[PDB]
């Protein structure tokens, strides 16, 4: 039961050499990239976000830009994707994206693009191969000696107040502080060439990466061996729930529009609505376990995943996801509840 | 007379070394479930009740299961069955367990078998197996090296006051004091997946049954001294084994197959009722004390009423639960065996 789940955990934890040494190799592809990214006038000032892995052998890289302050225009009433344009109109090195007074998300995504397979080629050290992973993506992906794969997104930074789609989201008042939800909200936020064209979408991933290593109602909480919860434990469950059921419909890839993202966001609010520290007590991993499944399946029936930064933003939307893909994937992970998850089996 | 009785108690005291090893085998195994369960959320503050010995190789444990203050509602009309819902609506980890604000029999007895299957299986100490006994039992029984049967029961606890069905039950004052039944009243009661309808619960009082058989005298002191040896224990013993006799004498068309040793115990404490002292119980009026019991047995079976002696408007021998035919099959067999000195105690 509860042992099953430590025995998956055990699993996942022999290939952690495996994708470290993975990851080795995609620092070393990146610093590259962030030199020859300097190099070009439209993007010195580029970094690397986060000061990185939604799968084995999937990597996620961000290359924020800090940007002169910004002009936001919400695109139709979709409450995460907007127009951008300056606030100062001496021009500065990015006027060869603009449109009007709106900077392009496709041109700048484009050249991007550009610069990045002008670097690929001359490098003799290994083979890398841009791919495209799926229209819409704000990310160019590069394959790595044909085995691992680097998301690498581009993120223009704003420094200003969050936009008011944001206003309700971050509900973490209960389970981190208020403060602490004031204290994230000063951050700046991010936003990326992900258009649904000239739309850019707003990107919290460092805030993601921040709410998941300090996760605790306790300040110490995973410290000390009287503080030891499950949180993490259960979202490494969710995620690879979810790629071996991915795996396992391989043949129509009926699954293939879920993600880990769906399953990172739909934690979230189960830390949320289970804010105490004792609610996620080691001893009770099979339990809360089952909190984070049965919680994905409330969304899953009823179709809807709000954003946790942008609550009104729904993941589920039949506009994202296909009403079948939905209805399918909650028979499968209904069944695997019913039965002791047998996709942990052996 | 008597001493055919006798020797049916000395014949008994012979398979006394046999029932002890087997019930080591059955302590063993459940000290293991014990264990397990305890790793498990739901069912960690699991604990033993305490009954343990219903047949010769039938053995019946409790798992008690401390739980919040409980809310009960009866199902229908019945006295013993009722919904278990919480006074909380914070929330412990029976909540996986909820439909609306009712805590589901079938959902937690299910969860409950299927760990103590799991158990089972990985076990290469020794064969055992899973059985289930009869439509509704809240029993999950095992098979011991094909030979002995347990029975563990799931049982929730309440350590609020006993329902009002139960408020003209234990009607023990005259025999064991007015306070003894008020000490007995403060103590949990227990609540079984035993289902009517598969989310209800009855209830059950196992835990007094064993406290008033062993404590059984008007006076304290009885059968601590040789002056005080009543046949209390010793009439409950042949009343369960003349049953269990007839019911291998009818091994045939399993005509008596509904009933059970708590008939006989359930009949047995309402003549304790009847005859409250001591002396109505000498061990030297054996033959005689065991007659009441057959005759109220009788009386049962022929009146077709033998009334929960904790839940006294809930009839065990309603033509609801055993039919008609079977109650006055089973009167003739025990008039006969009454009327020529019991031949089945014979050789
Ligand atoms: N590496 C990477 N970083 C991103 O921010 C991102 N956003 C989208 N994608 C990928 O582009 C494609 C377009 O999907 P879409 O945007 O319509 O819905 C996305 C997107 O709205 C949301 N999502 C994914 N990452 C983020 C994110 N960091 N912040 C907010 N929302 C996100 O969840 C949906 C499913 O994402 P993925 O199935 O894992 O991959 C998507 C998809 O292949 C991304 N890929
Ligand atoms: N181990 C165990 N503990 C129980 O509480 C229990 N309750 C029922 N059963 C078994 O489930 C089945 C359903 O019988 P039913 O409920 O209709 O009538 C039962 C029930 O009304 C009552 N009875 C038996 N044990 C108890 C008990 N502990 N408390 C109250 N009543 C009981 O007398 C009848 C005969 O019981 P059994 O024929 O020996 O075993 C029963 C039967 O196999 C039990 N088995
Ligand atoms: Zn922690
Ligand atoms: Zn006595």
């Amino acid at each position: 039961g509860a042992s099953k789940l430590r025995a998956v955990l055990e699993k996942l934890k022999l290939s952690r050499d495996d994708i470290s040494t993975a990851a080795g190799m995609v620092k070393g592809v990146v610093d590259h990239l962030l030199l020859r990214l300097k190099c070009d006038s439209a993007f010195r000032g580029v970094g690397l976000l986060n000061t990185k892995i939604s799968a084995p052998n999937e990597f996620d890289v961000m290359f924020k830009l800090e940007v002169p302050r910004i002009q936001l225009e919400e695109y139709s009433n979709t409450r995460a994707y907007y127009f951008v344009k300056f606030k100062r109109n001496k021009e500065n090195p990015l006027s060869q994206f603009l449109e009007g007074e709106i900077l392009s998300a496709s041109k700048m995504l484009s050249k991007f693009r550009k610069i990045i397979k002008e670097e690929i080629n001359d490098i003799k050290d290994t083979d890398v191969i841009m791919k495209r992973k799926r229209g819409g993506s704000p990310a160019v992906t590069l394959l790595i000696s044909e085995k691992i794969s680097v998301d690498i997104t581009l993120a223009l930074e704003s420094k200003s107040s969050w936009p008011a789609s944001t206003q309700e989201g971050l509900r973490i008042q209960n389970w981190l502080s208020a403060k602490v939800r004031k204290q994230l909200r000063l951050k700046p936020f991010y936003l990326v060439p992900k258009h649904a064209e000239e739309t850019w979408r707003l990107s919290f991933s460092h805030i993601e990466k921040e709410i998941l290593n300090n996760h605790g109602k306790s300040k110490t909480c995973c410290e000390n061996k009287e503080e030891k919860c499950c949180r993490k434990d259960c979202l490494k469950l969710m995620k690879y729930l979810l790629e071996q059921l991915k795996e396992r419909f391989k043949d129509k890839k009926h699954l293939d529009k879920f993600s880990s993202y769906h399953v990172k966001t739909a934690f979230f609010h189960v830390c949320t609505q289970n804010p105490q520290d004792s609610q996620w007590d080691r001893k009770d991993l099979g339990l809360c376990f089952d909190n984070c499944v049965t919680y994905f399946l409330q969304c899953l029936r009823t179709e809807k995943l709000e954003n946790y930064f942008i609550p009104e933003f729904n993941l589920f939307s039949s506009n994202l996801i296909d009403k079948r893909s939905k209805e399918f994937l909650t028979k499968q992970i209904e069944y695997e509840r019913n039965n002791e998850f047998p996709v942990f089996d052996e």
